[PDB]
DNA sequence: CGCCCGCTTCGGGGCAACCCTGCGTCTAATACAAATCCGGCAATGGAGTCAAGACCAGGTTCG
């Protein structure tokens, strides 16, 4: 992004490989998502009963699910289902 | 004389359209910012109001 400006000329090969980590990034994000769809399933399984549908309520913690991801942090040693529960 | 092979015939399956043998409670907040209501003075400015007061014109009374 602060090379798309005229920051600095794109060399060959650090132009290559750090667009394969830039694309490398979003697999990995859509890798973790994948995972934890299935904790999502298992919290919206009982918030049923009054209202909404099932899959309302699946696909409303899937869009919490990509909001912790997005405000997910590794550093303190923490498993993510535990911070990932609280945004669901 | 026997034999294949699609043509027709019925069966069974499959599916589309209607009723009741149908018809649960759920973490719990904080923090903050923006929008909005609303309450109360604080400029009015135009619109209504009272009162005086003048305006003659033609009955009405008097000479």
């Amino acid at each position: 992004t602060e090379l798309s400006e005229r920051g600095e000329k794109l060399p060959a090969a650090q132009r290559r490989d750090m667009m394969w980590i830039c694309r490398d990034g979003d697999r990995a994000k859509n890798h973790l998502l994948e995972a934890n769809l299935r904790l999502v399933v298992s919290l919206a399984k009982r918030y049923t009963g009054r209202g909404m549908a099932f899959l309302d309520l699946i696909q409303e913690g899937n869009l919490g699910l990509i909001r912790a991801v997005e405000k997910f942090d590794y550093t303190k040693g923490y498993k993510f289902s535990t911070y990932a529960t609280w945004w669901i």
